[PDB]
């Protein structure tokens, strides 16, 4: 029995669009918290595309700002055309669209997420980590990785650790395989499991060329690496680049705060939230508890604990989780959920005392 | 009470004008190139279409050209759009896996179609309101619109809880006359999958809904992969369809997980029936499989893991040789789902794989 997640680095193509999109946002929210944002980014071969509608009383540069992000991993002026076609403007709340979401969690993890997410997560972070401090040389931001675990026994195997680096031409390959065998092994020992599972190292031969170069990257193609990997449903909403008043993303951090608190406080092993949204409507037009039979009281006294123990408004539940006062990009890369590097609002336990209370304790 | 909510999209909405460009370029390299290797992205930002990413074919190709014969049986002229290309166009044993990445198959049998009730309603609902925009039934509208069919589950029976729809009218409409269509399209929807009448209907909550599709908006290839796949019934592991030819695994394995989650509930093994599939750079085979049945197995799930395996071949070059997939037009797959298409002729829906499941 087999479950693999993927994650990628701040060098890969779609996710330098999700980071450009968010840094739009965050550059917007600085100036302006009422700002209507909804930026995407097609990055193909060396045209770069900023595209999307803004509401704002913000000074921002689209270009400059993607160009910030850019830098960093690091081209430079000579290597990008980058252009707009956004919409810039001036000047309860409802669900400004149709569209379901998932929250979700589970106990397998300290972080309340599937090891095969936090893993593959881990693995790019520290990679990227030793990129910055030169403890790995030779390597450049563009990078995956796969981390494949075998549930069979009661205890979880990894099956495979995969993993692809943008290197040098001119690396030493001992040198780069050592390296990565030696983080592969030190993420495995953190959580603390097997540590004879196969590697496969850039299995792909050379990867040199990276980012958009050969390629291309748009907004929200890594829907399921920004989510669950995907252990969870998903409703087919990409998050960056959109203001809380986009209910696919303020909806979907509001169902991981119910999903992870449920879960802290001991109500259940793994919990799912589904919810859909009206045009108009300021509350979830349809709500949906999934425990996968692992509820420790009954599924019954939690759908009553969720219900009294969270508002379902819009506006009050973006306020709670302070989305207007939040910096997006740091979520742009590595996950949006059980970021225990970060400091969300939807992943803070402060609904556990109340949950406990409210199914009657 | 427990409600599973799924949507649909027009051929007008901006993300599925794009996946419609991406699989039309496709199609147009396949046609005149078995060999063509594709991987075609579009932008629609408000006035401009960019159409990109990587192809590799002997076919004469105008993409640009391809993009206004879909753009222009939705309604707009040579005047409503620039639509420019920064695609990278060229020329030239075993297919190994040329990506990473998870794939799932889902079934259940709660449809003809072997698909999510919600789904198939969401799906069957815009279908049907296109048809009568194309045949002049239904007058003052236009091909951006989206579905949201929310259903109850709770009794033995399900219950349609809400239907929602959401339709580009033009600015001189008749109210009346458009809730009088609609309404009587759900009622009809309902009635041919003999479901309750009484559920709540919402029609164009927003209000005015005249300007659409890429106008004052944005469309990407691939952002209506739950559309495409099972409604949020299914896992998806995070790949779009639209504008990749069948060796890009994200695609072929996605169908061929399908076909073998379809003739499984088809066999009577389960009611429900999902597949993990996992891929590794150069791996011939699916580097890991996962078999789901929801405790909804007729048989050991073990015996069915067995009759899979013997089966079907997992070598991914025989697969999609199998399911004709050089062969295969994907245009009319990028609208309304993937799965599923009783309306269609797809390889990865037929159910020829039964009488080898039962053996096994």
């Amino acid at each position: 029995k087999i479950i693999t997640s993927e994650s990628v680095g701040a060098g890969h193509p779609d996710k330098i669009c999700d980071q450009i999109s968010d840094a739009i946002l965050d550059e917007c929210l600085s100036q302006d918290q009422n700002s209507r944002v909804a930026c995407e980014v097609l990055a193909c071969n060396r045209l770069i595309v900023i595209a999307g509608e803004i509401t704002t009383h913000a000074y921002v540069d689209v270009v400059k700002t993607a160009w910030e992000i850019i830098k960093p991993l690091g081209y430079d002026e000579n290597d990008f055309t980058i252009i707009s076609n956004v919409n810039k403007q001036s000047v309860l709340i409802g669900a400004g669209d149709q569209g379901i979401v998932f929250g979700y969690a589970c106990d397998e993890t300290p972080q309340y997420m599937p090891l095969t997410s936090v893993l593959a997560h881990e693995l790019l972070k520290e990679i990227e980590r030793q990129r910055r401090s030169k403890e790995f040389i030779k390597i450049q931001a563009d990078m995956k990785s796969q981390v494949s675990i075998d549930y069979s026994n009661s205890t979880p195997l990894i099956e495979t650790m995969l993993v692809s680096i943008q290197h040098d031409e001119d690396y030493d390959v001992e040198y780069f395989n050592k390296k990565v065998s030696a983080i592969m092994e030190q993420i495995a020992k953190k959580y603390n499991l097997n540590t004879n599972f196969k590697k496969i190292i850039n299995s792909s031969g050379r990867f040199v060329i990276g980012g958009p170069i050969g390629d291309t990257g748009l907004t929200g193609r890594k829907i399921i690496v920004d989510t669950y990997g995907g252990v969870g449903h998903h409703g087919g909403g990409a998050f960056s680049g959109k203001d809380p008043t986009k209910v696919d993303r303020s909806a979907s951090y509001f169902a991981r705060w119910i999903a992870k608190n449920v879960v802290a406080a001991k109500l259940a092993k793994q919990c799912e939230i589904q919810l859909a949204f009206a045009i108009g409507q300021p509350q979830p037009v349809a709500m949906y508890v999934n425990t996968f039979n692992t509820n420790l009281i009954d599924e019954t006294k939690i759908f009553e604990a969720i219900k009294k123990s969270f508002n379902f408004d819009i506006k009050t539940f973006i306020n709670d989780l302070n989305l207007w006062t939040t910096k997006y990009l740091p979520v742009a890369t590595y996950g949006h959920f059980g970021r225990d590097d970060l400091d969300l609002s939807w992943e803070k336990l402060n609904k556990v005392e109340d949950l406990i209370k409210n199914s009657k304790h």
